[PDB]
């Protein structure tokens, strides 16, 4: 037969492990010939595989890339300019690619040009928090200094955005040891831990969803018209550059000024972490100074994009699509996800081979330059967003297929909820000491739900990954799962090799999954939800499991504003029409399932398919959320904080955000109470579509 | 036998006088008591004449009106102070009407309060190229200055818009024989002429599409969040009233300063027509004073929504729409149209009764408040905005059937363009001289097409009737049909007795369709068109009809820009991109049209109906028209300059417009480049849509 198991036991483990290999041997950096190269094996092989179509869709994008013979680096310079230490100018390569060529030194992609030089002020994470308590607390002063913070916690774009208004004049990132080495491990080449050579290369642009800077809006095609470079969206203002915990230790151990707060701020180098500014006594007439020469460059850039017709329902997708473009080798980042990606489509394309076709069509993306701030996706999503509004049913997501080896990670709409729990319970665990045990047992055990027993988390969707355009600009159900490690405070910080040199296939193969078990239940997971979403007569959402967690998260924004009572009271905020508006998505949504069990009669499936497809739709606000026109979800957001979390009733969150240091009262609880009107209304607007229809 | 001939035959020019007569004999102004116990009696016959489910929809939205105990006028005061003439404080009311209460006096809804005086500046129509001659060609400066206008040509709130930003303090509108008194016709009661005591009621906003001033995006609903009126939208600056022409005659006659540049701006009232600033030597010391005190008050507004549910495809709804709120007692303007709309109901109940359903669900729909800003149709399509973006078909307005006898009027889509040729040419016409031959006979004969031979003129839709929401916010097909009148140039002036106490129910009876054979003709053509849309198999449109338009449209604005060479060889403008994606369009066109025609598989038919349903929905950009947010179709708008008149390319067209006047050529052009691209990128992708859609 042709039918899941089918599907699911045509893949293979030893498969991905060959693809796997296959994609990393050289590096994939977007907007080169090695990138496009393996973009056209990728089209060829998907043609081979049985696609009934394989497109390459290209744009031309703002890119960024280190001056090959200007270098970066950042010095120690003493009272005469003479530059007394001097940062690395590129990773020592692992053993067997110390002459592998075109390896990108470490850079931070966007970064402007320049050469500041300066004091020094420690900032921790560099978070919203951070900043609060130096400026407010401690009283210390960033204008006109160069930051350092250490890598973590946050999307590092973040941590850019809050050095230049906290008035920094450059910002630095390092590696520490607390965030990037785990105890008893040892450093890559014979473990997996960071060596202190090591480096995170990483975009540190604040889009909030445009994609290519030069053309919000539009794809950037043949004729597209673009902003000037000053107009360009997200580009940061001040010069950035990440470096080794080695070269890190250098530049801290110098700090003088106030002691750290607290032990929060302390990382684990042998240095007291000391907030400055500057240098103890002895050194204080040395400065620290910056030397960054990249340039921002227009680059044609280039999506696969795969078809597999449906039978019944051509024009109703679903998307399965990550990422192929990487800092260097991508041995995890993008490829462990890539060849699961590949796995899937030669499974399908078996399949189809014996006279077998999904019920609706499935879409298949190799997007490019997702590094380099999502933009592959976002200007193939703007240029298709008319067929995606009214056609699209789903988008999985496919980067890193592992990034530890101890449960499954899965972030999605709650449409997605059952689907997931019910597919985990058919699949068989790949962890130890679970052996005949489901995949949905290990994972609850291993990662329970905060607030129900017997079930597993499943995290909100933010942004950091191709899904965005999908979920929070056009509102199409979307999820991803991966194998992820114990880590917790980690959770955003990534695994220690990550977008460094060191992140080959040898790391996969000797240290996360050698026998490829884990990819092959990811590839199980991601290719099942696939299959179920294009293949199931009825789709696989079920609405109630939205109306339960708008009931959470109402009860706890209500929590937020009611740590402030003598204003709730002030000026009259209610959150009453909130409430109601859960309240009645929650008894039509409990009627319209009833109708859906109840209901031969194709019109009234797709009619119900339809109802059920566009109520994703229904959350999008066509104004955006305030000053972010491109996040149009109003119950879930990339945090403002931290891009790669997402946020529930994100309006009214950030309207609440800090709002005791407001100036005027008055009018910042008058933005809560429009927000809440705003979701109220959504709410109940989005309920409505569950209605019958007349 | 239920099709349409059935349908068609019910209606009676009888009933339609009958319901005339019934909506006539009081005023329905929105907001008012009146209006709402005519919603109720609306919602009940519906409900008696068989529709499913009839309710009524309400909001709370910002209106406006006059002080009843303290009445606004206009003065010629002297040196001391002294109120030497007093326009009118209210019409004289017709024959038998003279004891009716509750009709409101001339006045300028959402006029500011105030008591400017000043010296006159008379400026034509108040158009941009009235103001442009004033300002440029005859250095006249209106700083300060009162402007007193005549109506006609554009709507009033362009006049209002354009006297604020030529600084005026003040607005005076007024009704000139030249165009409200037809040559050889007598004044009201004893013919069809608007008499010199009569006035022209109407709203001055400028709203761009936004619907109730307070709530701009959102439902204006019981918890709604409201702007304060100093962030309303679309409010004048300057106090404004309307005036007859015995009391122009009197403001105009002492004038002095310019004469009037040309013949084109000399009305047919015995007064010289000159410019000012200022009256003659003699009264060189008199100025003019208006005293405005009319209050704008949030106010509880009532649409009726009727539901004929569908056989096949209830979640597919066909529209028909107009309001039913008149400025006194509405004979022509809504009620004549308002009527019609009441006997189509009552002859689809006819069938209903007799076991009949439409394949598609049909809604009807009695709006409130259009006469204050297209308010109540905003506010329902605000509230319901997800529902019809994903099942809306089309859109028929149904206002005022008659403004004339003469021919028919038809604006819309060209998407409906097939439809309405072959219905008109299946109705008779109703015209002397032309009895046993077609509707589409007598039009094409009367109002020919200035681009084909043997085909009747259809005009572009703009704004300025109920329509706009869907149409330019929703980007839903839309259409409209009336009778009118031959005087071309009097085409966006409304006939003479437009929103005045002369427009009764005598006045039609009368002298415009004695024997409500016009009213049965629209009645047939509006109802026909529904019936056809919410009836026939395949969706009635014709995709290459809009490829004809969309090259019509693209030599016209090359040709605009083409008055510029030297610019567009200096800025390297390009209309390149525009007439490729045309060209795309029109060839893809032509193959969807040849699998609609060579495609039993209702899978097949409804994704084809789909994408017949959606190509209009593809026009739509979802960031707006710049700094016209809810204006968001991207081939029309409503022109910047007369709200009245659709405008094709807006965005195009308005980066075009007077250019050589820019201070910044380069900037200039490179707008009007990035419109090019946004055009011929939606072109393109609305093409898209209309592939084979996998
Ligand atoms: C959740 O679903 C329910 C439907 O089950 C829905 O209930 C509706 O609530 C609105 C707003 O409260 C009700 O509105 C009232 O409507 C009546 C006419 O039907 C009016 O007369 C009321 O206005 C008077 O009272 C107001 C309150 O004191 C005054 O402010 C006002 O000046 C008037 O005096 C009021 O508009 C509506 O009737 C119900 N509909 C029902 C029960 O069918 C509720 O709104 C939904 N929740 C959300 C957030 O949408
Ligand atoms: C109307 O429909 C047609 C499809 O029939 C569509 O044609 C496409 O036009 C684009 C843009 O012109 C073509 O883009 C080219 O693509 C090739 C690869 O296929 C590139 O190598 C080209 O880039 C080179 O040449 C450029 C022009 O000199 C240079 O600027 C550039 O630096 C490169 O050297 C270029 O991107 C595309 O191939 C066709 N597609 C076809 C024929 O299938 C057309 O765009 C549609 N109209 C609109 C307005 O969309
Ligand atoms: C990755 O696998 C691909 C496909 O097997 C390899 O590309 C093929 O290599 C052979 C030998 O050079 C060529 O004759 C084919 O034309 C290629 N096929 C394609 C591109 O579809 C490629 O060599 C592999 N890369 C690595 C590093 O192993
Ligand atoms: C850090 O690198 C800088 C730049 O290469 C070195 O300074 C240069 O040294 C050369 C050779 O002595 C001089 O000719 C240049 O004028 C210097 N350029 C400067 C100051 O930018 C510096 O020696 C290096 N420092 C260390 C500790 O290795
Ligand atoms: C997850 O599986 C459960 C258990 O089978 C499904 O719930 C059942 O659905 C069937 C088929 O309609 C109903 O008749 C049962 O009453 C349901 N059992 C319950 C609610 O416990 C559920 O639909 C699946 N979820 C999906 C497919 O999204
Ligand atoms: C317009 O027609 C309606 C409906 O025929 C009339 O309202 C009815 O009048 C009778 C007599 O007062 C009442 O008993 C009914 O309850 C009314 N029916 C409704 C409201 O549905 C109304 O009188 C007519 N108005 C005019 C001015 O002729
Ligand atoms: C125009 O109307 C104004 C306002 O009613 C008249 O002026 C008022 O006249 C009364 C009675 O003489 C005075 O007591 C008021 O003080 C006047 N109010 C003003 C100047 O605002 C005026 O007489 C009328 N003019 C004409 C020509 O009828
Ligand atoms: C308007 O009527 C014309 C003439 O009947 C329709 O065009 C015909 O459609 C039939 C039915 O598919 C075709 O087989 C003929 O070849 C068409 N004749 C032509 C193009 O001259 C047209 O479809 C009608 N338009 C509507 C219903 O929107
Ligand atoms: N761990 C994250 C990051 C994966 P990523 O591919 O590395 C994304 C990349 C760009 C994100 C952006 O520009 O928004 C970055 O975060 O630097 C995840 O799994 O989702
Ligand atoms: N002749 C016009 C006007 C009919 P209308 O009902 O009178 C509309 C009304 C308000 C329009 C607005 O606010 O946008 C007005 O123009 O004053 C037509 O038929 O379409
Ligand atoms: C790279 O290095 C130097 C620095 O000016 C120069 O030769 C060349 O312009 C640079 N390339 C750039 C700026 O792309
Ligand atoms: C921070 O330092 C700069 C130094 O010139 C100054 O302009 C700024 O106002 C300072 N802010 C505070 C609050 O200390
Ligand atoms: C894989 O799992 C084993 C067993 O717990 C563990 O010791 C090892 O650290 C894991 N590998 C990685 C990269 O987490
Ligand atoms: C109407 O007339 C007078 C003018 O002030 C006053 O008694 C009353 O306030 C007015 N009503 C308003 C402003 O609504
Ligand atoms: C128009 O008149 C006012 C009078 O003060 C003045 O401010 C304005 O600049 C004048 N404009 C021109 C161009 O005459
Ligand atoms: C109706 O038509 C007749 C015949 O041309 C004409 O004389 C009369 O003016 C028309 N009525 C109106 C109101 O246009
Ligand atoms: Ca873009
Ligand atoms: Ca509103
Ligand atoms: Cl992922
Ligand atoms: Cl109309
Ligand atoms: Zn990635
Ligand atoms: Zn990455
Ligand atoms: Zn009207
Ligand atoms: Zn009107």
């Amino acid at each position: 037969k042709h039918n899941m198991k089918a599907f699911l036991d045509e893949l293979k483990a030893e498969n991905i492990k060959k693809f796997l290999y296959n994609f990393t041997q050289i590096p994939h950096l977007a907007g080169t010939e090695q990138n496009f190269q393996l973009a056209k094996q990728i089209q060829s092989q998907w043609k081979e595989f049985g696609l009934d179509s394989v497109e390459l869709a290209h744009y031309d994008v703002l890119l960024s890339y280190p001056n090959k013979t200007h270098p970066n680096y950042i010095s120690i310079i003493n009272e005469d300019g003479n530059e007394i230490f001097n940062t690395s100018l590129f990773e020592p390569p692992p053993p067997g690619y110390e002459n592998v060529s075109d390896i990108v030194p470490p850079f931070s992609a966007f970064s402007p040009q320049g050469m500041p030089e300066g004091d020094l002020v420690y900032v921790n994470y560099a978070r919203t928090e951070d900043f609060f308590k130096l400026e407010r607390d401690m009283k210390i002063n960033c204008s006109g200094k160069i930051v350092i913070a250490r890598y973590g916690k946050v999307f590092r774009g973040n941590k850019v955005k809050n050095a230049q208004l906290a008035g920094a004049k450059g910002v630095i990132l390092y590696s520490d040891p607390a965030d990037y080495f785990a105890p008893g491990v040892k450093s890559y080449p014979d473990g997996w831990n960071l060596p202190g050579g090591g480096v995170q290369r990483g975009n540190i642009l604040n889009l909030n969803g445009a994609g290519d800077p030069l053309t919000p809006g539009y794809p950037a095609n043949e004729y597209a018209y673009r902003r000037g470079i000053a107009e360009a969206v997200g580009l940061p203002s001040i010069p950035v550059h990440p470096i080794g915990y080695y070269d890190a230790q250098k530049l801290l151990e110098k700090m003088g000024g106030s002691a750290p707060p607290d032990s929060s701020w302390r990382g684990s180098l042998k240095v007291p972490y000391n907030v400055g500014p500057g240098f103890t006594g002895n050194f204080s007439t040395q400065k620290v100074k910056m030397h960054i020469h990249s340039t921002n460059e227009v680059t044609r850039i280039y999506n696969v994009i795969g078809t597999l017709r449906g039978a019944v329902e051509p024009d109703r997708y679903v998307i399965l699509g990550g990422h192929r473009d990487s800092w260097v080798f991508g041995g995890i980042d993008p490829q462990s996800g890539a060849a699961v990606v590949h796995e899937i489509v030669r499974s399908f394309g078996t399949l189809k081979k014996e006279g077998w076709r999904p019920r609706r069509t499935i879409l298949f993306a190799s997007w490019d330059a997702e590094e380099f701030g999502l933009l592959g996706s976002t200007e193939w999503a703007e240029e298709n967003s008319r067929l995606l509004q009214e056609r699209g049913v789903a988008y999985i997501n496919a980067d890193s297929s592992i990034e530890g080896n101890y449960t499954l990670r899965v972030d999605c709409t709650p449409l997605m909820y059952s689907l997931v729990h019910n597919l985990t319970k058919e699949l068989k665990s790949p962890d130890e000491g679970f052996e005949g045990k489901s995949l949905y047992e290990s994972w609850t055990k291993k990662s329970p739900s905060p607030e129900f027993s017997g079930m597993p988390r499943i995290s909100k969707l933010g942004s950091g990954n191709d899904f965005e355009v999908f979920f929070q600009r056009l509102g199409i159900a979307s999820g991803r799962a991966r194998y992820t490690k114990n880590w917790e405070t980690n959770k955003f910080s990534g695994y220690p090799l990550y977008h460094s040199v060191y992140e080959t296939y040898e790391l996969v193969e000797k240290f996360y999954d050698p026998m490829f078990k884990y990819h092959l239940t990811v590839a199980q997971v991601r290719g099942g939800m696939v299959f179920e979403l294009a293949n199931s007569i009825v789709l696989p959402f079920d609405c109630r499991d939205y109306a339960v967690v708008l009931r959470k998260y109402a009860d706890k924004i209500y929590s937020i504003s009611m740590k402030h009572p003598q204003e709730m009271k002030t000026y009259s905020v209610s959150f009453d029409s909130l409430f109601s508006a859960v309240k009645n998505f929650t008894e039509i949504a409990s009627k319209f399932s009833e109708r859906l069990q109840d209901f031969s009669n194709p019109i009234v499936l797709r009619m119900m398919n339809d109802q059920l497809m566009f109520l994703e739709r229904a959350f999008i606000d066509p104004l955006g959320l305030p000053d972010r026109p491109f996040y149009r979800h109003v119950i879930y957001a990339p945090s403002s904080h931290n891009k790669y979390a997402g946020e529930s009733f994100p309006g009214i969150y950030d309207a609440l955000f800090d709002i005791e240091s407001k100036v005027d009262p008055s009018k910042a609880w008058g933005e809560v109470k429009r927000q809440i009107y705003v979701a109220a209304f959504t709410v109940q607007a989005a309920a409505e579509t569950l209605s019958e229809v007349a």
